[PDB]
C-alpha cells in the first residue's frame, strides 16, 4: 500500500533538522550547508523494489529495497549502517540501525503533504514535502 508515496516531492518546512543533525554528529560546516538545502525526494516503485531517490545542491543519494528485506546502506552523512523499510500504520517506517545505534525515518501522508521525522536520540526533527506534478 505505498503507492500514494510515490512520485517526485520537494521540501518546504524543516523543524529542528539542525538538532537531528547535531546528534548524528555531523559538523557545523555541514550542517551550515544543509540547513540551507532544499531536497527533491523522489520514491519510484517497480514491481516490489522501491527506489528512493534524494537529490540537492549538496548531497545526493539513492537506495532500492525491498520492503521487509533488511539492506545496507551508506547515509549521507557517511554511516555505514543495516536499514529496513516497512509499512506501519499506512507511514512508510525507515530504521537504520549501527553501532548498536539507531534512527528512524517515517514518512507519512497529511492533507496530500508528505511528513518526515526524523528520531536519533532525543532528537525529533519535522520535515514536510510537497508533491511535484
Ligand atoms: O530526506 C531528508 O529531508 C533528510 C535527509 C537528507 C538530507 C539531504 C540534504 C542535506 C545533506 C545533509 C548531510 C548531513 C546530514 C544527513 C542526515 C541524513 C539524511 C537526512
Amino acid at each position: 500500500m505505498v503507492d500514494a508515496f510515490l512520485g517526485t516531492w520537494k521540501l518546504v518546512d524543516s523543524k529542528n533538522f539542525d538538532d537531528y543533525m547535531k546528534s548524528l554528529g555531523v559538523g557545523f560546516a555541514t550542517r551550515q550547508v544543509a540547513s540551507m538545502t532544499k531536497p527533491t525526494t523522489i520514491i519510484e516503485k517497480n514491481g516490489d523494489i522501491l527506489t528512493l531517490k534524494t537529490h540537492s545542491t549538496f548531497k545526493n543519494t539513492e537506495i532500492s529495497f525491498k520492503l521487509g528485506v533488511e539492506f545496507d546502506e551508506t547515509t549521507a552523512d557517511d554511516r555505514k549502517v543495516k536499514s529496513i523499510v516497512t509499512l506501519d500504520g499506512g507511514k512508510l517506517v525507515h530504521l537504520q540501525k549501527w553501532d548498536g545505534q539507531e534512527t528512524t525515518l517515517v514518512r507519512e501522508l497529511i492533507d496530500g503533504k508528505l511528513i518526515l521525522t526524523l528520531t536519533h536520540g532525543t532528537a525529533v526533527c519535522t520535515r514536510t514535502y510537497e508533491k511535484e506534478a
